[PDB]
């Protein structure tokens, strides 16, 4: 027999101080639609993540298992529990909600076949591809954001000459993955529009920025 089918992942090795539901979404949304994230008081460093389907679970396991974040190995496994019930929510170490439902997030990337086709699913690398940044974005903007978030500045930034896109490179895969968790969907001032830009990040297969 094979593993019992399930749209729910168990992730172990999350940093108890630094991770929260939104930051988990920030990593896992690269691999499929994220429906729910649940931290459990009884299970330190672990979260259940419900994806849209079993295929998204397969993608997340294939790509994120055995990667490292904040000096810890991430272990991404199929959950024997195939649905998440909220239970009694609590505050995480940062005070944020232990449970979040992302089913209605505008930041899910695989909600339609046309949208899904514009995503490339790749392994974690030391290079992030950014999209939906302001037109006049510079390396300096990224440095300040990283400084303010308390994450490592990228060692190299390329802004490709609506919005800007480009590449952000760190010295290590762990640095980029940590920053992905913090920086994905960061809100940037729009000097010429009604809403700010939601910065969108993906992994790149480009060797360098």
């Amino acid at each position: 027999h094979h593993h019992h089918d399930s749209p729910v992942l168990m992730v172990y090795g999350l940093d108890q101080s630094k991770m929260n539901c939104d930051r988990v979404f920030n990593v896992f949304c690269l691999y499929g639609n994220v429906e729910k994230v649940k931290f459990m008081k009884s299970k330190p460093g672990a979260a259940m993540v419900e994806m849209a389907d079993g295929y998204a679970v397969d993608r997340a396991i294939t790509h994120l298992n055995n990667n490292f974040m904040f000096g810890q190995k991430l272990n991404v496994c199929v959950s024997k529990q195939p649905a998440i019930m909220p239970g009694q929510s609590y505050g995480l170490e940062d005070g944020s909600c232990s449970y979040k439902d992302f089913s209605e997030s505008r930041n899910n990337r695989f909600s339609t076949p046309e949208q899904a086709a514009k995503n490339r699913i790749q392994h974690p690398s030391n290079v992030l591809h950014f999209f939906n940044a302001p037109l006049e974005v510079t390396e300096e903007n990224f440095f300040e954001i990283c400084d303010e978030l308390g994450v490592k500045r990228p060692s190299s930034v390329k802004v490709f000459s609506r919005s800007s896109s480009g590449l952000l490179e760190w010295e290590s895969k762990s640095d980029a993955l940590e920053t992905l968790g913090f920086l994905n969907h960061y809100q940037m001032k729009n000097p010429n529009g009604p809403y700010p830009y939601t910065l969108k990040l993906c992994f790149s297969t480009a060797q360098h920025a």
